[PDB]
Order: structure tokens, then sequence, then C-alpha cells
């Protein structure tokens, strides 16, 4: 079972909402986010949105198996900020719902700036 491309961009929409504090996107990460974790992130959040950064854009390509029930995917970021967009490849989990591995999730943050 892999996830389809319209969940894996539905997923990192709600990631991306600046209107909701990452306290409550515990739902989406794998362990869900701890209140350093969340509150790096809501910064992040927070100041791409200051920048006009947002919206972000997402289309996900290359979907992929990976084990213990994990997916790999190509997704790729746009924006206003942002003149050609940017690809990673991060993995997904499945609880409940796809949600971002935790690894592909510090991963992410960490990659957003400062």
């Amino acid at each position: 079972d892999v996830p389809t491309a319209a969940q894996l961009t539905s997923l990192l929409n709600s990631l991306a909402d600046p209107n909701v504090s990452f306290a409550n996107k515990g739902s989406l990460v794998e362990g869900g986010i701890g209140g350093t974790e969340a509150r790096i992130a809501d910064h992040k959040l927070k100041k791409a949105a200051e920048h006009g950064d947002l919206p972000l854009s997402f289309s996900v390509t290359n979907i992929q198996p990976a084990a213990a029930g994990s997916a790999t995917a190509d997704v790729s970021v746009s924006g206003p900020k942002l003149s050609s967009p940017v690809t990673r490849n991060v993995t997904f989990v499945n609880q409940g719902g796809w949600m971002l591995s935790r690894a592909s999730a510090m991963e992410l943050l960490q990659a957003a700036g400062n």
C-alpha cells in the first residue's frame, strides 16, 4: 500500500498552514512534535509568512515503497519567494493516515532557514 499524490500534498498543505500552530500539527508527524521542535517550526513558518513566502505549493512525484510500511516521494515546493522550485525526497509513514517521518520532518525543518 502506497499513498496517493493527493494524500501527500493534502498533508504537506496542513503542515504548511500558518493559521495553525505546530502544537496542533502533532497528528501530522511521526512521533508528534515536542514543545522544542514545535516552537522552531512555528517561528520559521511565522518568519516565512512575514516575508511573503506563503502560500507554499507542493507537487509530489516518484512515490515509492519503503520498509516497515513507509513510502518515499519527491516533493517540489513553490511559492512567491522561490524563483525556481526546490525538490526534496522525503519519506512518509502511515499510522492512522500518512505522516511525515520524524527523520524527514527534522530534515525539512533544518533546511528551511537561518
